[PDB]
């Protein structure tokens, strides 16, 4: 056909986009982005004459009708969504809204940022006789057996994603479930991106480094011996 | 500097591979690739009189040897690693025995095949009210409190790298740390590539369908009510 084409955008850094990612923006005709999410710099791999649409000031409908009125004049469509929208993307709305309407479309993943944080880092999650597991989360209520303390019972290697105001909560939950306060851990803002900051500490610090960071916005934390390395 | 390079090569569809990812190997005069676990078709990027040798017949000592030449005379060198190697990526050795003779590196991520998993079968690993968190793991002995079955008792989505023939075994693992016999599940082999296959079904009838597919080597194994999805 000519599918809407849901594209992940990576985790900020202009270049992380894959090459299928690129060859499909670089050719669209309209691109639905995701606000201050997305890094600006990529729409810049654009046509001269593509029509730019950001999502983060539109309602679903307007997405929507954007996307089918490219299909009806054939223009190739691209909805640029942060990271991967299979960890924490919201993709599902627009894809029933479109299965409604008889839209085909596709998806093309991207690297998610926790990846980005992690090479960033230079570091890894799963490292032998310390942990060959992670476990993805992120930080208004939370059912007990999938709350942090829970999750961190298994002293495996942990990512969350958090407001960062909210650091004292989670490092109260980390202790909680059991990890011990030298515990390696670190908070990265953008990561990849120009921008990027990176705080590193262990369990007792880092609510104070990351105050006199002052640094807001939201963050990923990492935890574990994994850090260590 | 001349940094040796470091590179995710994605989850095997050519065109996963980052546009950074791209650059850097068309780019090389030295590749490293990892065997039979990276797409022979990313190769074709490289330039007509590239050095390519395949780490999967070398020793530590001989990959190395290959770098340092590559770097003293004054040779573009990548190292292809599959998917990420911030999970599963042993990138650890090649780094160590660097810093011992001070040649600069960097590291560039890649598109996991988990994530490749998701596009490919559409599907979200978080989706509301259902499951916020992923846990990714894989399955010769596994201290309890990171045991599949331990893992299980959360009941959240999962992601459990395995060699296919051990199904039985992570499927009694699931049942015990209390996933229901409905529950969905999904086999990917070689997710991405073109002879990618797909086995999905519930936690009861799997184990026979993966074996009444016979199809053999190793697997992800995707499991919870986000399937249902």
């Amino acid at each position: 056909m000519n599918k809407v084409h849901f594209v992940g955008a990576g985790p900020g850094d202009k270049e992380l986009i894959t090459l299928k990612g690129y060859k499909l923006l670089s050719n669209a005709d309209v691109v639905i982005y995701a606000g201050s999410l997305v890094n600006p710099e990529l729409l810049e791999y654009c046509k001269e004459d593509c029509q730019i649409h950001n999502s983060a000031h539109m309602d679903l409908q307007e997405i929507i009708d954007v996307m089918r009125e490219g299909i009806e004049n054939n223009k190739s469509v691209v909805r640029l969504q942060t990271g991967d929208f299979s960890i924490y993307g919201s993709i599902r709305e627009q894809v029933e809204d479109l299965n409604k309407l008889n839209i085909d479309y596709d998806c093309t993943p991207g690297v998610s940022s926790f990846l980005g944080a992690a090479s960033s880092l230079g570091v890894e999650y799963t490292v032998p006789e310390i942990s060959q597991s992670v476990i993805i989360t992120r930080m208004t209520p939370v059912p007990e057996k999938e709350s942090i303390q829970s999750y961190a019972k298994h002293q495996t290697s942990m990512v969350i994603f958090l407001s960062v105001q909210e650091i004292e909560k989670v490092v109260s939950k980390l202790l909680e479930g059991g990890y011990p306060k030298d515990t390696p851990i670190a908070v990265i803002y953008k990561a990849t991106w120009a921008d990027e900051k990176i705080v590193k500490g262990t369990l007792s610090d880092i609510a104070v480094k990351v105050k006199e960071n002052n640094i807001n916005k939201t963050a990923l934390i990492m935890v574990g011996r994994f850090l260590g390395e």
